[PDB]
């Protein structure tokens, strides 16, 4: 069981996202484990990610709020190696400078802003703009058929994706 402190904080962080949803970012705790969050980043305009659907996870440790989450991205994307901890300023590569007061939306906006930059970090990969665009186009099919956890966590989005894939055809 998560500590009562962590459970209270992370519940509040979800409510804050419901009340003020950050553009391009949907995220929520697992319904049976408040420490394991899943997110979907929608690729923004003005990037080669435009229209992509990028599933990943923010795994808060048992000692949250005093230790950062592990950040991973599951959907192939051309910027981050899939299923790999990512070295970001607000991540578990940086426990010494962790600020407990960072909100989940702040952490995720840090991931999105890093994604759309070209800075290398542990977990990043090198692809072309064309490869990123192909991965963005194919991300919805990927998450529907090649991503076992996506359907378990986001069944309502799988249902949307099926309709999107049909409308594309």
């Amino acid at each position: 069981m998560a500590t009562k402190q962590a459970h209270k904080r992370l519940t509040k962080e979800y409510k804050l996202m419901v009340e003020n949803p950050p553009p391009y970012i949907l995220a929520r705790p697992n319904e049976d484990n408040i420490l394991e969050w899943h997110y979907i980043i929608t690729g923004p305009a003005d990037t080669p990610y435009k229209g992509g659907q990028y599933h990943g996870t923010l795994t808060f440790p048992s000692d949250y709020p005093y230790k950062p989450p592990a950040i991973r991205m599951i959907t192939p994307n051309g910027r981050f190696k899939p299923n790999t901890r990512l070295c970001l300023s607000m991540s578990d590569y940086h426990p010494d400078t962790w600020n407990p007061g960072w909100s989940v939306s702040t952490i995720l906006n840090g991931l999105l802003s890093f994604m759309t930059s070209d800075e290398a970090t542990t977990g990043s990969i090198t692809t072309s703009d064309h490869q990123k665009k192909t991965l963005a186009r194919n991300s919805i099919s990927y998450n529907t058929f090649q991503n076992v956890r996506f359907k378990l966590i986001f069944p309502e989005v799988v249902q949307e994706n099926v309709e999107t894939l049909e409308k594309r055809k």
